[PDB]
């Protein structure tokens, strides 16, 4: 792991030492024990199951036990595969997978995961040493490949990709309220103002402009909300552009979907824009007395709902940081404090009140209406009455202007953000020659809510139109995979699944369309627009669908089929908030102010269901001309705590966005891919047809063999495409085979778990001179050891003794822990196994070997028949010219079909008196006996030594043999 050092103190939160990593990579783990079963709480938990029975799986919770069908079973991932940073490198990819990796990593302090182009981070909740000059350096030309998990590697390599490719680059950001979407996107931005490099109103150099838009922007854009407490309630598409090298040469920046709720109401814990709280911060007291506006918000009702002062908001600090950003992004001291006019006449618009004359509505005094007017510079006579009678001139209640001023308010916060972003864009941009650009998008990912309305539906149309253009990014680059691989896949595009809820959107005579339509009726309502949907939808688009009871609060008009899932969505004021009514003749004379501001952002003055598709498109149309990369934000709980993740909260991001939507489009092909060098060191025990030799044609023969499906896999080069559920079949089988030669190997362990008693009777005949020998003793395995004493019945041995040396049970032999699965002989026991053996000797004759070696009560019996021909009677064999020994040599053996069993070739070197050449070439074959499971080991050598010598007080002709023998040659 030294190549963790040069990331510091960084190196403990991008990934784990090989110490520590190891540790977790051989812990206690069982298959089809230890699995993922569906809870009833946090919807996915582990188990061990105890007894499975009658389709029916019985286990235990990570502590009760409950008994579920075994088609939700799920089997967990190897600790190989623990707080992996590639999931898409996992065996299993089904949701307890993918939740529980991020669950692990998020637990070890490590945030960033990649899941195959998704760059998944979840929120720290603490400050991490990762973000220092020294990490960044440490990222600059590294692929992301070549580096731990970080968002520095995604801006990086799509800086890089600029250069080298030549083309331009979006990184599209997305995630729920709270997932620290504007923390990474800010992160990027940054990185790219560190990168360099540098070209050629406002002041400071670019860098700072780009970085000091999102200070400024962030005061009237975003709020405390119950998920963040600086929580942007906009999207935003913020284009760098750079030169050919490339330099920074300009940028340009886009919002969306501005919420316009917040500044006229709030929720309970949540409270207003930022940037209300800040000026009544008494920071810079000039402002108050130009906005003629008291210290206490309460005394302003638009503000005064739900809390005030946030814990870590400074509001003081935070009115100066807003201040300095625009004075850096050129903005004229008239721009400045006319911002903060407009933002104080609406405080003073909600304290407005309105009473009846017996209706008209008459005000209810001037009060604090006039201070409103002075500040938007208008008349306060003919502003009250064109707020109570607008214009052919018409009358409205106390309920009508309350909702008017409500409105306007709205009207007059969204257009001046709106001027504000176009005036920052102004300084953004230069007459610095550009050439590439890299897109930076973040926009609230897809989201289920209790109530979902008309605002709903705008999101989950955006987020459904990125997602197909991820869905069909990811088909180009499988397709580019497969067909430079060998493999002839063919597919319809994935971002056609998502074409049909697309269609039901946007296409003529749409949900849409049919807003549109119904807009330009005034003789119209909710009940009208509800029932012309399900006159054109209701049983010809299959994605519209009947509202489901969701047996609470509250209900529906009719429901949406995303690739999310199924949203209920709440038709009423629909076709208020689509055109969205205005006081026509309070925007008159808005036009008519002294207050240059407030008439520029008034002028000319359809629908925002259109807009928002002018806005959608040309964003898509920049998209498509770029080099997508995704980033994926995930926040770990409510309660804003780091180190813990709620399942059910975390599964509902993950089935939202693209993450679990990517994956379910891969397993459409040939998802698991290994190469053909780790499938045959992996996958050989199941059937040893690789031989001790292709790994491309061994990759084959291999699977071809087995009893399997040879559709669900297809040949690349080089490496070896595999089915989804195909894999997860290969290690069922390998563990399978694993346990039944563990159980085999202990039983042939334990007839050889000591000292065993040995009885050998011989019976040969060699150039028609018969003998016959009889031998006994014991042999311990464990130890190596092997003590006999051969006595010969019939007299003198016509032959020398140490030529019956290896015709006198290598089922003594000493196996060690690491080669005891390839110990034969004990594995023939107590069946036992017949040995045959054919002695060659140099200018001599031969031997006839037959030995049955087998158990016989508590003693272990070699019963063996010998016959030689030829000879000589004046040779070295039948004329006593060898000395008394054996000395050392090693046995090949080989295991080879059929009828199991082994094969050896050996050569045995005796020695003669002068001279000591003699070659005994032996060629041995082993069978076991009476059938049944025995092993068969691979290609290993035993290491023999044999020592010779006599009992002087044996008056027959005999030889004490103590030899030792030890197994050797794998690891």
């Amino acid at each position: 792991d030294s190549e963790m050092a040069v990331f510091g103190a960084a190196a403990p939160y991008l990934r784990k030492s090989e110490k520590e990593r190891l540790e977790a990579q051989t812990r206690p783990f069982d298959l089809k024990k230890d699995v993922f079963v569906p809870d009833d709480k946090q919807e996915f938990v582990k188990a061990k199951i105890v007894s499975r029975e009658g389709g029916k799986v019985t286990a235990e919770t990570e502590g009760k036990t409950v008994t579920v069908k075994e088609d939700q079973v799920m089997q967990q991932n190897p600790p190989k595969f623990d707080k992996i940073e590639d999931m898409a490198m996992l065996t299993f990819l089904h949701e307890p997978a993918v939740l529980y990796n991020l669950k692990d990593r998020y637990g070890s302090w490590m945030i960033y995961t990649y899941s195959g182009l998704f760059c998944v981070t979840v929120n720290p909740y603490k400050w991490l040493p990762v973000y220092t000059p020294e990490v960044v350096a440490a990222y600059r030309g590294k692929k992301r490949s070549e580096a731990p998990p970080h968002i520095f590697s995604i801006s990086d390599n799509a800086y890089q990709y600029m250069l080298t490719d030549r083309e331009n680059q979006s990184i599209l950001i997305t995630g729920e309220s709270g997932a620290g979407k504007t923390v990474n996107t800010k992160r990027v931005i940054q990185y790219f103002a560190v990168i360099a490099a540098i070209g050629d109103p406002g002041k400071g150099t670019l860098e700072d402009q780009i970085i000091q838009a999102n200070p400024a922007l962030e005061a009237f854009g975003n709020a405390k909300t119950v998920r963040n407490d600086n929580s942007s309630r906009f999207g935003k598409f913020i284009r760098i552009h750079f030169g050919a090298t490339g330099k920074l040469a300009s940028a340009d920046i886009e919002t969306y979907l501005l919420e316009k709720s917040r500044v006229i109401f709030q929720l309970k814990a949540e409270r207003d824009y930022h940037i209300f709280y800040q000026i009544l911060s008494n920071k810079k007291p000039e402002l108050l007395d130009m906005l003629l506006i008291t210290n206490n918000p309460y005394d302003y009702a638009f503000i005064s709902q739900g809390e005030t002062t946030v814990a870590s908001i400074d509001d003081a600090e935070e009115l100066m940081a807003t201040d300095n950003a625009f004075d850096v992004l050129g903005f004229t001291s008239e721009e400045k404090n006319s911002m903060y006019k407009l933002t104080g006449a609406i405080m003073h618009f909600g304290n407005m009140k309105f009473k009846l004359k017996q209706e008209q509505a008459e005000p209810d005094g001037t009060e604090e209406a006039d201070k409103s007017a002075y500040l938007m510079g208008l008349n306060s006579a003919d502003l009250l009455k064109g707020l109570c009678h607008p214009r052919v001139t018409k009358g409205q209640n106390v309920q009508q202007v309350i909702y008017a001023t409500g409105a306007l308010a709205k009207a007059v916060y969204e257009r001046m953000f709106n001027w504000m972003v176009t005036r920052i864009n102004a300084t953004l941009e230069t007459k610095q020659p550009r050439q590439y650009f890299i897109g930076v998008l973040d926009i609230a990912g897809f989201e289920i809510f209790d109530f979902n309305s008309f605002e709903q539906l705008c999101i989950n149309f955006t987020n459904e139109k990125l997602q197909q253009f991820f869905n069909h990014h990811m088909f180009v680059l499988e397709q580019e995979e497969y067909k430079k691989e060998g493999i002839e896949w063919t597919f319809i595009d994935f971002g056609m699944d998502l074409q049909a809820c697309i269609d039901l959107i946007e296409k003529p005579m749409g949900i849409m369309s049919i807003l549109e339509e119904e807009c330009m009726f005034p003789k119209a309502t909710d009940m009208t627009f509800k029932a012309k949907l399900f006159d054109n939808h209701l049983g010809k688009s299959a994605n519209f669908q009947k509202p489901r009871n969701i047996k609470g609060k509250p209900e529906a008009h009719f429901s949406l089929i995303h690739y999310a899932g199924i949203v209920d969505y709440n038709i009423i004021g629909w076709l208020q908030k689509n055109k969205d009514p205005l006081n026509e003749t309070v925007v008159g004379l808005y036009q008519k102010s002294s207050l240059k501001l407030l008439s520029t952002l008034f002028a000319n003055y359809q629908t925002v269901s259109a807009l928002h598709r002018e806005n959608l498109n040309k964003l898509m149309t920049n998209l498509r001309s770029t080099h997508p990369h995704f980033v994926r934000c995930i926040i770990p709980n409510e309660t804003k705590s780091p180190g813990v993740m709620d399942n059910p909260l975390v599964m509902h991001q993950l089935r939202c966005n693209g993450v679990l939507e990517g994956i379910r489009i891969c397993r459409k092909g040939f998802p698991n891919r290994i190469l053909y060098g780790d499938f045959r060191q992996r996958y050989r025990i199941l059937n040893p047809a690789a031989i001790p030799i292709d790994s491309r044609k061994g990759a084959e023969k291999l699977l071809s063999s087995l009893d399997i499906d040879h559709n669900q896999y297809k040949f690349g080069h080089t490496k070896v495409f595999f089915k989804a559920g195909l894999l997860g079949l290969l290690e069922e089988m390998r563990d399978e085979r694993l346990s039944r030669i563990i159980t085999r190997t202990q039983a042939a362990e334990e007839l050889f778990t000591g000292v065993v008693p040995i009885l050998v009777e011989l019976d040969g005949d060699v150039n028609g001179h018969k003998f016959s020998v009889s031998g006994e003793g014991e042999g311990d395995a464990t130890y190596g050891k092997l003590t006999l004493k051969f006595i010969c019945t019939t007299g003198k041995l016509p032959v020398p003794w140490p030529t019956l040396v290896t015709t006198f049970v290598q089922c003594f032999s000493r196996y060690p822990d690491h080669m005891k699965r390839h110990d034969f002989f004990k594995s023939a026991m107590p069946e036992g196994y017949v040995q045959e053996r054919t002695i060659f000797f140099n200018d001599d004759g031969n031997y006839k070997t037959r030995a049955e070696v087998k158990f016989e009560g508590d003693t272990l019996v070699n019963r063996i028949e010998l016959k030689g021909i030829d000879f000589k009677e004046d040779g070295n064999i039948l004329g006593h010219k060898l000395e008394y020994n054996y000395n050392s040599h090693n046995v090949y053996i080989m295991a080879d079909k059929q009828k199991n069993g082994i094969k050896a070739n050996f050569k045995t070197r005796h020695n003669i008196e002068d001279g000591g050449v003699q070659l005994a070439d032996h060629y041995q074959q082993n069978t076991p006996i009476g059938n049944g499971p025995v092993l068969l080991p691979d290609n290993h050598y035993l290491s023999t030594q044999s020592a010779l010598s006599k009992d002087p007080n044996e008056k027959r002709d005999h030889m004490v043999l103590l030899e030792f023998v030890t197994a050797a040659g794998i690891t």
